[PDB]
């Protein structure tokens, strides 16, 4: 289980199916803490970085394991800046266990599924080969492990996959029918709320985004407690509930 989140304020430049509103944002982000706020975990929320209007998505700097993290390197350059502002939070937590991504590689931790001790890396246009060939190898070395997956139809591997422990999996789209995920009680999510498919585990509660009943449904019935939270100004720039956060 989970012991630490680290999340940061939405920047106002974040603004820059529709461009989203900054005081909706801010509201549906405090609601997202304070959802977390209740899972048994603290919380430690980094200020706002407005010249990086997408700071607020702290999964993709960095990758948190259980034996170390490791600083990654965004496929956006304007991005990029983000592994800095947070290197100094994660070595707090990862005192002489942090390890990085070097370039030419390039690696967004939204791409990278938790499941036990191993990852699945989802190579995309914002983690080619090197970097998920990269990510591997430091796995391999603390113990760990981790697999390639390609994606066709879709921008992060983490869109329409979350892994829910206990063997339980949501898989929307390409993921559904794929040999690497064969073993999973998969639990296909409807193209109609495939957005629902990108849900949080935390400590047997799952954070899911409001306004998907039929995808609610199953995860209550496996036997979760399901939190919902709004998170539909995220929704307009492509992200979920488990983008805005580092969990570990
Ligand atoms: C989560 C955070 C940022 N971006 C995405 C999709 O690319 C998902």
């Amino acid at each position: 289980m989970f012991k630490h989140i680290i999340a940061r304020t939405p920047a106002r430049s974040l603004v820059d199916l529709g461009k989203p509103d900054y005081a909706k944002a801010l509201e549906q982000h405090n609601a997202y803490i304070r959802a977390l706020q209740t899972c048994d975990v603290d919380i430690t929320l980094l200020p706002p970085d407005e010249r990086f209007p997408d700071s607020v998505f702290v999964e993709d700097p960095v990758l948190c394991t259980s034996r170390c993290a490791i600083i990654t390197r965004p496929g956006a350059e304007s991005r990029r800046g983000e592994t800095e502002i947070i290197e100094e939070t994660v070595q707090r937590f990862y005192p002489g266990k942090v390890e990085r991504i070097e370039a030419p590689g390039t690696v967004e931790a939204g791409d990278i599924m938790m499941v036990g001790d191993h990852f699945y890396i989802g190579e995309s246009a914002r983690t080619n080969a090197e970097g998920a060939r990269q990510m591997i190898a430091i796995l391999e070395k603390h113990g760990l492990s981790g697999s390639v997956v390609r994606l066709e139809k879709v921008l992060h591997l983490k869109t329409g996959l979350a892994y829910l422990e206990h063997n339980n999996l949501l898989a929307a789209g390409e993921f559904v029918s794929k040999p690497e995920f064969q073993d999973f009680n998969i639990i296909e999510i409807p193209e109609e709320e495939s957005y629902a498919a990108n849900c949080i585990w935390v400590n047997e509660r799952v954070i899911m985004p409001a306004g998907y009943p039929r995808t609610r449904e199953k995860i209550a019935r496996l036997g979760y407690r399901v939190i919902e939270v709004d998170t539909s100004e995220y929704r307009k720039i492509d992200g979920g509930v488990s983008c805005m956060s580092l969990r570990f």
